């Protein structure tokens, strides 16, 4: 497993480690990239839609936390498509 | 001008005006710097010279965000950015 993800209504956040500049995060529509120093830690789309200018993310000690807000309030059975 | 900036021997100190409670975003990686208020860019670029981002802390004073980060080395920066 290479990240990690939880939700509230009206968000979703998702996590992984810093190895160990590096932090490439991308989402355009549903589609989501996250690289950690080359290495692809998400390369997928989300189960549904996003606003994707909410996105944000930051680095707490070892982990890095990254937000954003859901279009519709409603709970994702998955992340991921 | 969307901030203000001034320095101490071994301090860097940004301020700007507010506008809650999720509205003041700030990430500091290296010497990038990213601070958004209310999804506005605030500042986006490199600072010009190293800091202890740990050390990385900010406040609101009444209408104003007052920011502090301590620079690695004690010596005076001729601009904020790059």
């Amino acid at each position: 497993a290479k990240y990690t993800w939880d939700q509230e209504l009206n968000e979703i956040n998702i996590q992984f480690p810093v190895t160990g500049s590096a932090i490439k995060i991308r989402m355009v529509g549903k589609k989501i990239c996250v690289k950690n120093q080359g290495e692809i830690v998400i390369d997928g789309e989300l189960l549904h839609e996003v606003d994707v200018s909410s996105l944000w993310w930051v680095i707490n000690g070892d982990v890095v936390d990254v937000n954003v807000t859901k279009k519709r309030n409603e709970w994702w059975d998955s992340l991921l498509v």
